[PDB]
């Protein structure tokens, strides 16, 4: 009646620039990921439990942020790289520095880190909403969530 | 290496207006929060069971809500009102009367409540949306669960 | 002060007959495609039977839900949905699900091709619904955004190298 | 020692008669769970959160229903047709009509598409028991169940 | 279209000598549940603990069984009576005595007992199956879970 | 062992008959309460049944944990309960539930009254109960909340206002 | 129907208007600690800034549980509670919160007040209730025990020892 | 009045010799068909090994159930199980499975065969089981129910088109 | 701020030293006999060992629960518990638990003797502690209660009639 | 960099007499399994609750312990022989006796069973230890966790 | 058949040094229990949520720990002593103070008391993996889990 | 008497310098292989695709709480981690895993690979290890059992009769 006569129906397909814009949010999620554990195991001194805990929640949201893109671009038939070596040579990130470091070091380096991955994720967000407007939503929700966890750990240092 | 060189990187800010906005949001919220228990305790008649139950569901859409607003003004840098002087004096929404009413006249009263604070929602919507679309989506995500939080409780009343 | 609104009676939000029509189109197509759904996780056999099976109990239970959420926000916004057999048959846009067995390469290619169609009538008509309600077309989203994994899931099976 | 010594064992095959009888069944069980959410969504007036909730309560039983059917059906190497065009053209159940309905009406329309579904396994019954008592035993929680159903909805109209 | 033509489909009716047959079979589970409570109190002496949890999960089944035979009667209108009164007037079960009773005692008592119930579902068993096969399956369910009861609460006092 | 008691057999608290006779009163009532609280759930029909019959369930669970509750609290003190069926029938305080269907109306006032009946008791014997173990006069205090609520949540269904 | 009452309407326990007033008392102190402790939440900054924002959410679903728990009591008497936002900002004893950002010393110790301030307003309360109503006073008893556990765990980060 | 029985000792329901032998017989195929099942779960390997490994454990759980079921049955009617290993390999109608790996494919084959063996045990015994006792035929009817949907879900991994 | 106090600190409430010496004796003596239940529960030897070993468990687990209840309570109170090993063997009124395997017989009236001595302990002590705040004798009953069950549920092992 | 220069990097093999020492570990878990089962159901007597109850949580340990087993052969590509025949013909446990039997035989069995299961696998651990120490970790659980059931179960007998 | 010929096959035993290498590590467990509650409940000052929270995982594990030898030892036929008076008179740990103590002295005290605990455990490790190396393993995880509740507290009062 | 030890400051047990770089060894090769679990989880395609897809989240769910099982245990042990990009990339043991998409068999070789060359790793620096410290062995050991098992599960689709 209304039904399509048509044994092979297309899927949405991304762009290989829509591809692009959402590995360069691949790879800084992943990579804060990773500097999030790094800071997790080798935060010390005053409230260090509270950062060790907020920390993993960081993570944890970074983790599944980065599945969720990574299986969007596979979705719409783009493929993710997120092998360390592309990671690392590609990031935005500032560097994590080694060796133990104080919890008030370790909320200022960590809200820095979080505040690049959402510069990148809004950088490309206008980009992303013009081909694919649900992709746009779940960028959006990455930065709704990571901007609370900058205001979770960034409150540690600040003085009123 | 495509690392940032900045040792700190700020986030978002919004807005003294776009704070505005969201606190408007918030007011209202609150003010359906306590009008929705008050109802919840003081409802009678017909059907009071049901009633007394979604009035319930209500009250927790809208505080999660609450927090959620609140929180996201704390995320961009603005400073939510919750207090109870403030909530009276500013909210939007008609007074909800005392002592015990009948299980209609509350389906008529709250549902009138809960329409008053999606205008609010709606009409900041644009305003939050155009300066951060993230914030929007969680706008409508409260639209979308009031609305349907009405459509729940003034069905009781519909005719045929 | 007060900043209270005096009005006893403050009307909600009403969907336009465009608007209506345009989430009865998703509906049916979300619809069929569960019930195709379950047709094909009874009917599928052959190599790799098992992950298809329940990967498409999967899939239905995502268009289940989708199928509930859009009917609900039609309620929400004062539209009346029709989710009817008859409806059904007679307005999808999804060619029709073949009978009796079928091989997993092929109910992999079907139920590919029948997820493809139900999100394109979606983003046929999420411009419209934007345009009138964002939160409505944030749900629309959320289902392409669902409905495009699990077609991911499924027709993987058949990519090669 | 008692080990049957054959490599390729038959299991029981269901008669073409039988599939058929499960296949009435089935359609009916499908076309139900149709009418269900639809009653679902259109029903309004007094008591409608309680029909509301109870139809979605009747829907989840007729829809695991219908696949422990078509899954008994597989499992004797019948072949189930659920799709749509089949359950519309051969239903035996009253169509459901369009638009709201109130809650009395829901209740009337529902209890007899229930008694329909009913008398289609129970009508079918005595000839499954002879080929399969297995089978016969899950049309028997079948009747179970949903004369349950209409028991909990049809209440609402009772006057004593 | 094999579309049923009827506005109002009723369902299944049971006759009174039915009706009769399951309200029989309440009364005596009520009586179980009832007798169950007054041992799981007070039973003593050896092994107490094991026999008192034992019989709370006597109660719990006993409890369902009298839920869904109750529940069954009405589903096909009839009208079962589970009151004090009734049960007290009615049962078969031989009255429990009160007061402190050992453990050897109450587990020869309840086993008694639960026989005596079992007993009266297995003489209206065949009268209801051939009225009604759905109900004489639940019946079936009861003895099974019932005479497992038995077993596991008697065999305490088993010799070799 | 400085301020270690030497003493082989230190026995416990023992309730007194009067105690004890109390305690039964408050079991019967709870007892009768969940037979006709079942009896009202199973036979309740008519406008709002859904929400009765559930309610009435909500009772029936409480009046059983209740029930319970006391009796090993008698127990703990060295009284014997009696919830027998010819005990509870012969010594209740509680208005007999009437035979047959009963529309909701009905049982909503029926129910409330046989709960406040419940109710009455369990005040009527707590300030004996106090004076004696305040311990248990909390557990009564609870059982007093707990209906009153339940009291409340059912008759607000026949309120005219 | 050996021991049964006879009666078709029995009554149940009403409370004075004293009692209910005493009720009310407690209610919007409750719920202004629930706002206060909101805005404490969202506004706290500082050193142990997360341990204070976690602590503040638990002192708010207790001070929650409370509100509704006094609220459906008052119910349950045939008392009327008024938990609206004017009605408790026109007569809450608690001091008023501050507006903006405050540091987490200084939100301990105006938190710490704000409780006792509540925990107070019951106290003062207990005797009055408990001589009319056994069982509401130990409701009000639950809540010093758990606020004055909710003040301990708040107050001991700024103590100097 | 009153309906009470007399006896101080009623008797339980006894299963005659023949009874207990028919479903002793379920009960070795139920346990060997265990240990197979596990055989095959551990052994399987290649195409689609992983679904196979999965589905196999499913059916040992199914079995497990099943044989405790059996045996507790048989318990509950004054007859007396044997499970032990060397009567189980004595008596066991199932065809033995083979040693070492097996391919997917044999696996398939070799569990539906063995699982058709079992069900045709329950089968052959179900009217003389069911003439003696409808409650004990049942519970073998959610046997037969259970494990012929377990052959299904094996099986069909070896159907084509 | 119609009613609203204007007090910068308001204090909690204070509980006097006579109040918390009589917590920290109900402390030590819970302390002491979650201390001998384990070693009832681990060296317990005999007819029916696994009921008694299980139940002392429970018994140990409420035991914990309320010296952990008792303690926090001094802390909102501004007392100071003290539950060291010294502290506890020094002071606490529980006969000490002999060493090495004993019988479950022995155990059950070993352990039934210090459980009523712990009880013992919170019932002397109960009248005064109520006397100068209701609340603390609110959660002293709750320990009465639970402890006295513990010791039916233990001690009717014993009982011959 | 420090990357391994090859695409087929072997695992670790299992030696056969590695292999067999776990075989001898399998088939006494199953037989121990299969014997606690047979004592679970004919048990009888003082205390027949709390053994019965132990009996399945003893299967449950060895069962989960046999799988272990089997699949850490599997691991190291030994393959396990977990057949009826196999058990029964290469099982070190003494036989279990036939009937029912009193619970403080059944106490007295099942220890020596248990006993000698732990026996088989403190006679290998040496032996396997040498070869891969990963595996004697999961036997010394075995042995920990299956010495707990015999002090559990042979408790009961115990006269002091 | 490899049955074997024993109806009474005996279990491991442990030596008298083994039990009491045991008893030493069970004192110190109890003991490190103690001064945990009563370090939670007195702890007060800068971070005293963090410490309160962590010093109940510490008795938590501390606990399971007690337990874990002590049951050990009556499985390998030792008998622990767990009670008061044993623990103060041979416990090795450092007495903790009474009265409230800060935040800082509780981290400093509670993490000495730590370490003295895992001294024993690390002192008795060798010679009770010589007689059981299962036994052996259990110490271990204590070891494991124990440095890691020393590491989660002593961190916050690190320096840089 | 006493035997309670005097010093104020106990010392925890130190890694030396090698412990420490044994475990960072190990480190590395568990975060790469989480990395290159999840490129494969996302980019393999072909026969059998959902079964590996979900087995190799699996593998990356084990791989991450070993990883910070070990970074803890160094931390614990007075050790500093480093699990940065860079720092993993540079001395990671495991051959990188290619780009792109690859078919099911290539990822069920590649992986199995990875995998085995993790397991190397630990097993090269278990002696010295367990040397030094018997609890961290254990945790190595858990480490090897588990990871051993993720590679025959995935390794076994390819492998032929
Ligand atoms: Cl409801
Ligand atoms: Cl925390
Ligand atoms: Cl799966
Ligand atoms: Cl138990
Ligand atoms: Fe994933
Ligand atoms: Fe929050
Ligand atoms: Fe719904
Ligand atoms: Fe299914
Ligand atoms: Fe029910
Ligand atoms: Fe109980
Ligand atoms: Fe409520
Ligand atoms: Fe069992
Ligand atoms: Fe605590
Ligand atoms: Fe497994
Ligand atoms: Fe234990
Ligand atoms: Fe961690
Ligand atoms: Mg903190
Ligand atoms: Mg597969
Ligand atoms: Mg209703
Ligand atoms: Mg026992």
């Amino acid at each position: 009646s209304a039904r399509r006569t048509e044994s092979d129906i297309q899927g949405f397909h991304a762009t290989p620039e829509f591809g692009g814009n959402l590995q360069k949010v691949l790879v800084d999620l992943i990579e804060l990921s990773l500097q999030g554990k790094q800071a997790h195991w080798n935060v010390v001194g005053s409230n260090f439990r509270d950062l060790h805990l907020q920390l993993d929640e960081l993570v944890d949201f970074a983790r599944e942020g980065s599945d969720t893109i990574a299986e969007r671009m596979r979705a719409l038939d783009a493929v993710p790289d997120g092998r360390s070596d592309t990671v690392a040579a590609t990031t935005t990130l500032p560097e994590f520095p080694a060796f133990e470091r104080s919890t008030a070091d370790v909320v200022d380096l960590i809200t820095t880190r979080i505040n690049a991955t959402v510069d990148t994720i809004r950088r490309v967000d206008d980009a992303v909403d013009a081909e694919d407007p649900s992709t746009a939503d779940l960028l959006d929700g990455l930065i709704d969530g990571l901007e609370k966890q900058a205001w979770l750990i960034r409150s540690e240092n600040r003085k009123v």
